[PDB]
């Protein structure tokens, strides 16, 4: 699978709804969107499979969601419009 999108985001806690930086790269053969330690662990903490997938802006600043095919949600936060308006479509054409 080939890199299409690297860089760092604020994900939300699944868990206590915390927010954590997490750095996120994107690949399109299997598309797949893996987040890592801030770090430079490569072994992801975790995958999100973007195979039918629902991202969306979400109306804290630029935040933005993902709903995979199975709904398990994803609410992330980008640093700016631009950006998340980029990782929004980014994702989209990956899980085409």
């Amino acid at each position: 699978g080939v890199i299409i999108k690297q860089g760092c985001l604020l994900k939300q806690g699944h868990r206590r709804k915390n927010w954590k930086v997490r750095k996120f790269i994107l690949r399109e053969d299997p598309a797949y969107l893996h987040y890592y330690d801030p770090a430079g662990a490569e072994d992801p903490l975790g995958a999100i499979h973007l195979r039918g997938c629902v991202v969306t802006s979400v109306e804290e600043e630029n935040l933005f969601e993902i709903i995979t095919a199975d709904e398990v949600h994803y609410f992330l936060q980008a640093a700016t419009p631009k950006e998340r308006t980029e990782w929004i479509k980014a994702i989209q054409m990956a899980s085409r």
